[PDB]
Formats: C-alpha cells, sequence, structure tokens
C-alpha cells in the first residue's frame, strides 16, 4: 500500500537534566508510492514550557527544510537519539500534559491531559489501515490522529472561506497560497494557518487545546470527525500542543510562539474608505468632501493602483494623480486629523527608464529561476519578484520606500498581490519532482499544480531555498521587511495591511478577507474569518464592507455597515466594474452608518484596550462566544454572533427583507448598548427573537463588566479630546470589572518601558445598603498629562435605583474626576 509505518529502534527519556524524550524510528518496509521513504527518524519529544509540548520528527540522516530561525525564532531542539507493547513516558510534575511513546508496528504515539486523563492527540495506528499511520517520504508526510467525533470541536485551519465557524465534518482543507477570491467557499486561499483548536464539550465541559504544525510546504488536511490527518508535501514534523485549559490560555501559549500580535495606532481603528478605480486625486478629494457632508466619520482614506503610473511602484501618474495635488491632498487629510494608505504589490516592472528596476537589478534582488530572474505578470506587465529571504533585497525594499516616502507623506501601507501573484502559469521544468509532485494537494478544489498562477516550484531564493519550500513564506517575508521599512522612516507605530500571510504574520500586519463578494452568504461569511484570524494571532481583521466584487444594493449595504461598524478593521472597498458604494449615496444607509459608527467612536478607548490585550496575552479583539462562555456548549457552533472583548456581542441580520433576528443568549442579563432600558435575561442560555429594524443592529453588554467610553466624532483625534463615560453593568453574582488602556495612540512599543501609557483598572460591587465604585492606576503620569475628565457614570443591571450620598438606570452626573487619578465612589440605594 502507501506506507509500512516505522518501528521504534531505541527510545530513551534524558535523565537528571530537563526532562525531553528522544528516539530514533526504523522504516519497517519500503514502498514506491509517492517517492522514495525515509529510512530513519530521529523522533524527539520536548516541553517548552509546562503547557507546550513540542513533537519534532526529521531525516535522522539529512537536514531537511525547516522555517528558518530568522523568519520566526523560537527554542532549539532537544538532543537527537544515538546510533501488552512496550511505552516511553515523558512527564513534567508541573505539566498537565504526559507523552507516551508505544513500541507497537508500526509505532504510535499519544498526548493526553493530566487534568482529565483524557486523550487529546492520539496518533496510535489502526495495523491494517495504512491512512493512520505515520509516512514519511521526501514529497510526502503523513500524520494522523483520532478524535471523539462528538466531543471534539475544531476551530482554523485557514485560510478558508466557511459558512460555519466551527470546522465541518468530511472534508479536505488545502494550505496553499493562491491568488483566489474569498467569495469561493472552501478553496484554498491567500494565506495558510496550519493551526487549531479544540474545544472539549465532554467529559470536562469548556476544556481546550491546540494544535500547530510548524510547516510552510503545501498541505492537504482531512477531517472526518472522528480523524484528523495531515497530507504534507515537504518539510518535517514540527508539531506542538498547547495545553490550555481555556480557549484564553491557549492562544496565549501559541501567539507566545509565533509573535504576540502587532500593536496597531489609535487612528486605524476608524473607519477607511478605499476603492480601486478612483480616476484621480479630484475624485478622492470630493469623496472625503461628501463624507464630511453627510457627517460619517472618514479616518482614513486609501487610493489604489489607480495612483501609480502605469501600475508601477513608487511612482505617482503624473497626469492623473500628480505629485503636488497629492502633496496638497496628504497636507489637507493631516491638517483635519486625517490619514492616507496607498498600495504597494511585490512585483516590479522590468522597465528600463524605472528607478525601481535599475536599482533592483544592481543589489541582484530578484527572485531566480534556472539562473535567471523569474518573468512574473502582473498589473504594470512583466515584473521580476525582490526575494525577500535576501536582506540585500529587504535593505533594496527599506530604501525603495524611504525615497517615495520623501517626496510623499503616507501614513501606512497596503501590501497586496503578495501570494506571489502571477497571471501567467509558467510551463514545468522536465524531469522536475518539484514542479511536478507526486502527491497533488487539492489546490483550488480540482488537484489543481501548485505552480498555477504564481511563481514556480523550481525558482530559488536566497541561501539555495526552492520556492517549493518558501512558497506559504513569501506575504509574510514581505510583511516583515514592509515594517522594517516604515519603522526606520518614521518615529511613529507603522500601519500596513496584508493579503497573502503565515502563521505568525500578526506580529507584523493587519489582514482583511480579500476579494469577497456583494452578497448576503459573503456578510455571514466575514464573521467565521473574523474570528479565525483571531486565533491565528492576527486580531486586527475586517471584510470589505458591502462586497468588493459585484454591485451592491442598498439593503445589503446598509446590513454591512451595521456589521462592519464593528469589524476590528473597519474599511469600505469595492472593485472598479462595479457601482460605487460610498455610505452617503443612500440615506438609509448613511443614516445606519452615523448611528452605529457613532458607537463604535464611543467605543474607541475599549477597542483600543482590546488591542492592548491582543499585543500582551495573545487574546483577540473580536472573539467566539466560547471565549467568555466556554461551560455553553449551545455556544460552539455559533457562526452569526460573535463579542467585541469579553461582554459584548453583536447581532447582525444576514438575509433580506427581515426585521427581526433569533440570537443566542448565553445565561445572565444583557443590555442594548443603544437603549440601556431594552434589556434581555435568560436563567438559562436560549434563543430570543430580537427585533431589528432596517437601521438597527442588536449590540448587547453582559452583566459584569465596565467599560470606558467617549464621545463621538468624526475623527478618533476629535473623539480623544471628549469626556469619558463610564459604563457600569452589574451583576448579583460577581463584581463588575473593566480595564481601559491609554497611549499617546503611536507610541513604537505599545506599554513599554518608561512612562508614555497609563494603565487604569475599574472595580464595582454591590453591597445591601451601599454601591462601590472604584479605580486603580498604573504609571499615572500620561493620562494626567492628557487632562481626560469623566463627568458621567450610568449604571445597568440593578433593581434599585442609586445615588451620591425589573431593572432600573441610574445615571451621575457632573462628576469630572481626572481619569489618571484613583477614585472611589460611594452610592447609596434608594
Ligand atoms: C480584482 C481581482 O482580480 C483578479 O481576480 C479575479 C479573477 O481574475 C477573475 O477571473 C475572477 O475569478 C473568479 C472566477 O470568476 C470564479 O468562477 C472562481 O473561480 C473558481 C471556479 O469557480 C472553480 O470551479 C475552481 O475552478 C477549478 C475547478 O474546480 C477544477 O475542476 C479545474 O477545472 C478544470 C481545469 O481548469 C482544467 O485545466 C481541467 O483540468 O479540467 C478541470 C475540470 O475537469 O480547475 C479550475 C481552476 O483552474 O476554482 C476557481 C478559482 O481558481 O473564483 C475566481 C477567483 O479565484 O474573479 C477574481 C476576483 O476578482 C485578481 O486575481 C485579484 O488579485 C484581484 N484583486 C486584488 C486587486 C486589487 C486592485 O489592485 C485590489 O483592489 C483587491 O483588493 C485585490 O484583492
Ligand atoms: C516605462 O515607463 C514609462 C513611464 O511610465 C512608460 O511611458 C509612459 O507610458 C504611459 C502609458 O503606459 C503614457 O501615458 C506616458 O505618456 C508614457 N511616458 C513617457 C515618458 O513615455 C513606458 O511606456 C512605454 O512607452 C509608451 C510610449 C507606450 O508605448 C507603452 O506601451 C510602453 O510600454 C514604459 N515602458 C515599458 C517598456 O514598460
Ligand atoms: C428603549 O427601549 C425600550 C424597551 O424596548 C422602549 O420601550 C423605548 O421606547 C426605547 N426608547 C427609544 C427612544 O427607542
Ligand atoms: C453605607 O456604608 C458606609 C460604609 O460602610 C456607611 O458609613 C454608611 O452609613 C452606609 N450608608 C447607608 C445608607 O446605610
Amino acid at each position: 500500500a502507501i506506507g509500512y509505518g516505522y518501528q521504534v529502534k531505541n527510545a530513551k527519556v534524558d535523565n537528571s537534566t530537563g526532562k525531553s524524550l528522544t528516539a530514533l524510528l526504523q522504516l519497517i518496509r519500503n514502498s514506491p508510492v509517492y517517492g522514495p521513504d525515509i529510512q530513519f527518524l530521529s523522533f524527539t519529544a520536548s516541553f517548552e514550557e509546562d503547557d507546550t509540548l513540542r513533537i519534532r520528527i526529521t531525516d535522522a540522516n539529512n537536514r531537511r527544510w525547516e522555517i528558518p530561525n530568522e523568519v520566526l525564532p523560537r527554542p532549539p531542539p532537544p538532543p537527537s537519539p544515538p546510533p501488552q507493547p512496550t511505552t516511553t513516558v515523558l512527564s513534567h510534575p508541573h505539566s498537565d500534559l504526559v507523552f507516551t511513546l508505544f513500541h507497537t508496528t508500526p509505532f504510535g504515539f499519544t498526548i493526553y491531559r493530566k487534568s482529565t486523563h483524557d486523550v487529546l492527540f492520539d496518533a496510535t495506528p489502526i495495523p491494517s489501515n495504512p491512512t493512520t499511520f505515520l509516512i514519511y517520504k521526501d514529497q510526502y508526510l503523513q500524520l494522523s490522529s483520532s478524535l471523539p467525533a462528538q466531543q471534539a470541536h475544531l476551530y482554523g485551519l485557514g485560510e478558508h472561506t466557511k459558512p460555519t465557524f466551527q470546522l465541518a465534518h468530511n472534508q479536505i482543507l488545502t494550505l496553499w497560497n493562491a491568488d483566489i477570491a474569498s467569495f469561493n467557499r472552501d478553496l484554498n486561499l491567500y494565506g495558510s494557518h496550519p493551526f487549531y483548536m479544540d474545544v472539549r464539550s465532554s467529559p470536562m465541559v469548556g476544556s481546550t487545546h491546540g494544535v500547530f504544525l510548524l510547516n510552510s510546504n503545501g498541505m492537504d488536511v482531512e477531517y472526518t470527525g472522528d480523524r484528523i490527518t495531515y497530507k504534507v508535501i515537504g518539510g518535517i514534523i514540527d508539531l506542538y500542543i498547547f495545553a490550555g485549559r481555556t480557549p484564553e490560555m491557549v492562544l496565549d501559549q501559541y501567539t507566545k510562539l509565533i509573535g504576540r500580535p502587532a500593536p496597531m495606532p489609535y487612528w486605524a481603528f476608524g473607519f477607511h474608505q478605499c476603492r480601486w478605480g478612483y480616476r484621480d486625486v479630484n475624485e478622492i478629494e470630493t469623496v472625503v468632501d461628501k463624507y464630511a457632508e453627510a457627517r460619517i466619520p472618514l479616518e482614513v482614506m486609501w487610493t489604489d493602483i489607480d495612483y501609480m503610473d502605469a501600475f508601477k511602484d513608487f511612482t505617482l501618474d503624473p497626469v492623473h494623480f500628480p505629485l503636488d495635488k497629492m502633496q496638497q491632498f496628504v497636507t489637507k487629510l493631516h491638517r483635519n486629523g486625517q490619514r492616507y494608505v496607498p498600495i504597494l504589490d511585490p512585483g516590479i516592472n522590468t522597465n528600463k527608464s524605472y528607478g525601481t528596476f535599475i536599482r533592483g537589478m544592481q543589489s541582484n534582488v530578484f527572485i531566480k529561476r534556472d539562473g535567471n530572474p523569474y518573468l512574473g505578470s502582473v498589473w504594470p506587465g512583466p515584473v521580476y519578484y525582490p526575494d525577500f529571504l535576501d536582506p540585500a533585497a529587504r535593505s533594496f525594499w527599506v530604501d525603495e520606500i524611504k525615497r517615495f516616502r520623501d517626496i510623499l507623506p503616507i501614513d501606512g501601507i497596503w501590501i497586496d498581490m503578495n501570494e506571489a501573484s502571477n497571471f501567467i502559469t509558467s510551463a514545468p521544468t522536465p524531469g522536475s519532482t518539484l514542479d511536478n509532485p507526486p502527491y497533488k494537494i487539492n489546490n483550488s478544489g480540482g488537484r489543481v499544480p501548485i505552480n498555477s498562477k504564481t511563481i514556480p516550484a523550481t525558482a530559488m531564493h536566497y541561501g539555495n531555498v526552492t520556492e517549493y519550500n518558501a512558497h506559504n513564506l513569501y506575504g509574510f517575508l514581505e510583511s516583515q521587511a514592509t515594517r522594517e521599512a516604515l519603522v526606520r522612516t518614521s518615529n511613529e507605530r507603522p500601519f500596513l495591511l496584508s493579503r497573502s500571510t503565515f502563521a505568525g504574520s500578526g506580529k507584523y500586519t493587519a489582514h482583511w478577507t480579500g476579494d469577497n463578494a456583494a452578497r448576503w452568504d459573503d456578510l455571514q461569511y466575514s464573521i467565521p474569518t473574523m474570528l479565525n484570524f483571531g486565533l491565528f494571532g492576527m486580531p486586527m481583521i475586517g471584510a470589505d464592507i458591502c462586497g468588493f466584487a459585484e454591485s451592491t444594493t442598498e439593503e445589503l449595504c446598509r446590513r454591512w455597515i451595521q456589521l462592519g461598524a464593528f469589524y476590528p478593521f473597519s474599511r469600505d472597498h469595492s472593485a472598479r466594474d462595479t457601482t460605487h458604494q460610498e455610505l452617503y449615496l443612500w440615506e438609509s444607509v448613511a443614516a445606519s452608518a452615523r448611528t452605529v459608527l457613532g458607537l463604535r467612536y464611543q467605543l474607541l478607548p475599549y477597542y483600543y484596550t482590546l488591542m492592548y490585550d491582543a499585543n500582551l496575552r495573545g487574546i483577540p479583539i473580536a472573539r467566539p462566544l466560547f471565549f467568555t462562555f466556554p461551560d455553553d456548549v449551545a455556544t460552539y457552533g455559533i457562526s452569526s454572533q460573535f463579542l467585541i472583548g469579553r461582554g459584548i456581542m453583536v447581532s447582525p441580520v444576514l438575509q433580506p427583507g427581515a426585521v427581526s433576528v433569533n440570537a443566542y443568549f448565553p445565561r445572565g442579563n444583557w443590555f442594548s448598548l443603544f437603549n440601556y432600558t431594552s434589556s434581555v435575561s435568560v436563567s438559562a442560555g436560549t434563543y430570543v427573537s430580537l427585533s431589528a429594524p432596517p437601521d438597527h443592529i442588536n449590540v448587547h453588554i453582559h452583566e459584569g463588566n465596565i467599560v470606558a467610553m467617549q464621545g463621538e466624532a468624526m475623527t478618533t483625534q476629535a473623539a480623544r479630546s471628549t469626556p469619558f463615560h463610564l459604563l457600569v453593568v452589574m451583576s448579583d453574582h460577581v463584581a463588575s470589572t473593566g480595564e481601559l488602556f491609554l497611549d499617546n495612540g503611536i507610541e513604537m512599543d505599545i506599554g513599554g518601558p518608561g512612562g508614555k501609557w497609563t494603565l487604569v483598572r475599574f472595580f464595582a460591587e454591590s453591597g445591601i445598603n451601599n454601591l462601590t465604585i472604584s479605580s486603580e492606576v498604573v504609571n499615572r503620569g500620561y493620562a494626567m498629562s492628557q487632562r481626560w475628565v469623566m463627568d458621567k457614570i450610568t449604571i445597568l443591571g440593578l433593581k434599585r435605583r442609586v445615588r451620591i450620598k425589573g431593572f432600573v438606570v441610574s445615571v451621575i452626573s457632573d462628576l469630572r474626576q481626572l481619569v489618571g487619578q484613583a477614585f472611589k465612589l460611594e452610592l447609596e440605594f434608594e
């Protein structure tokens, strides 16, 4: 058959010293299918922390492709092996995970949790079924685990458009960075994130762990409910298990490994407007002017490939987008506290009168095939691709960006087409098993050759690295170079948005779902994709509001701005062959816009604190319900609702001509952020029909949470100049708590050493006769220097009113309390 598997030749635990396991595996018997088997395997298991188990399987007699440490820094491997069935067990006293190596034929291994004596990863084979074996050929690695089909709820393995957040049973997820529109369901998209979250509904409900395979090669992942299997066409097995035990802790352990999410500037949480096909400077000025007249907040104006001189990077169309007019335009944006972001492609047009091409050829920075720079095909025409694995190409990139930034102020960079995208598929090299692999991954849902519409697998990078191995790293690498370029040309916290991503990208860039469509499906699709990229360590995520491709309708756009105003990254964008869809064009949507974007701007400090938490602990801004309610199994399969932070839930309408929604409400009291009187109270989790007017969206806050809000404004700059309103939602079960992070909105290292930031924590508890509200302040300096003042406190969740020495609403006015000063407020019931 396919493979016969491996036997344990020798296995030992390194005594006394830091406990790790080393083992040598020998091929049982050779098989011709899918290429020759690797004869000897070096197998190690080791704890990187108490809550992280590393399993590394390599060729004992060959250094195989591994993702470079310079690209993704991580602890080095343990030492390798020397030159009833038997078991070798590895465990640590402060670890909840136990690794077991089974000396069967073929061999197996399991990771089980001490806390529940439950198996989390089970690679024990079914002797008669080679689909369950570990197989290790040069271009085919097979790793398989069994799962308790009903108890195991899986999430992740992006990037894919799915109607559901939780992974459906019986499917093949292909991970291979490709220029494929996100309006296509199931197909492999722009990014690859070989990570999944496993939430166990039983025996101990809510029990969570994570599984990451640190491999950049193309792969099919097969999920059949009771089994999951990796089919990888290269590299090694570098497997990481994250103990949990909560969903929160898993993402903490995961991002600790791949990198904490990069902080975002304050202005990034404002609304963005973009469009492919803005004709000239006069049109973008007009769009900004009309957003003002509609009194709809517009923070950042974007320019697509239109601004370039015939689609070449680091140039300006001397006719439609002349330099002096653009300089004026950006100056005026800044004067009104607004920002500007242009787009970049990786391809460099082969124009002999083009400065970027000339310089790129001098530093020898382009990806090569058969000894010559690979000829690509994108917008400007024939292009060469910069090899972002070459440090000289990374210097060249910084140089070009510096040059452009000197003549034209930019507030951020949009990097696109970085799969890399190619419009003309190259012919495969004769006799190459790289351009023609033995196992075909399910690219584009039809076993399409990996070389399709991209750079051939036989192209070479710096250090003799093939495109075959480094393909899923391309967008990741450009994001590093681009962020480097931004940091060295400006002292402010950079902003960048990338299409193609890999595990770890969130440490460098923001992401958007890419090319969605103006269809009701895509509106709903935006939510699982949004929650997935939270797991992937990229909390700054959003979809093109009102849909990129195809023309939108008034009702679709209206319902989309209602939802899209709560994306971490909120932006309107569309193709040029569709109708315009700026929010002012329809009155019903502009009125919706002012409402929803109004609430968002009030929630700016909240969003920013969540961004702070993300960089600090990996915890996503937009998160699944089961993050806050892991003991509620009904929340596991919700794909239509989500949370902003811990206690704010959004429940949008996703179907046309509707005026109501059947949204799920976990146990507790919920209150509308649009009407403090409108509340939802359930003693057990249940669906509830909510009135959803054409201009309204249900956004509720759960009890036990304190949120610091400011005032509405046209810009984020102006919003910070407004007083603070404290929203306190009480609970008869627990003291309410809240958190506010304050900085200048542009410090390079967020919350670092020194004092250009302030952290404030809020606390509230009801007694029989008295209510106490108090804060704690760390690094009081910065907040104090900002004159932030809290003049109002609204109290929800109580059945009795309160005041200074169903449910009711209590308000405390004329407080004038300095945010940067700790306080204890005492109220009395009536
Ligand atoms: C604006 C954006 O423009 C570009 O993207 C465009 C495409 O150029 C455009 O063509 C269009 O592409 C769509 C298709 O219309 C749509 O149909 C879908 O394609 C799917 C198919 O639906 C699906 O069937 C599948 O095809 C497979 C089959 O499944 C498989 O069986 C097999 O079929 C045959 C095979 O081909 C034969 O060789 C033989 O073997 O027989 C078999 C059958 O037996 O293979 C085919 C595939 O070959 O999968 C298809 C996808 O490959 O979806 C695509 C999109 O992927 O629309 C898109 C989206 O607009 C650019 O590529 C894009 O980058 C660009 N967007 C950026 C540009 C700008 C401007 O600067 C920015 O503004 C944007 O934000 C950027 O995102
Ligand atoms: C190399 O870059 C030049 C500068 O952008 C290109 O010339 C410009 O082409 C524009 C249309 O793409 C046109 O509006 C500009 O007037 C023109 N500017 C100048 C100074 O020539 C050039 O394009 C080539 O030459 C022109 C005359 C056309 O025939 C194009 O089709 C050519 O490609 C670029 N050359 C190449 C080979 O890409
Ligand atoms: C607020 O909500 C309550 C409860 O649904 C409702 O009776 C009241 O009319 C609402 N007020 C406004 C101004 O919509
Ligand atoms: C509330 O509690 C405080 C402190 O315990 C006490 O001094 C005060 O008299 C109480 N007020 C009422 C109305 O009971």
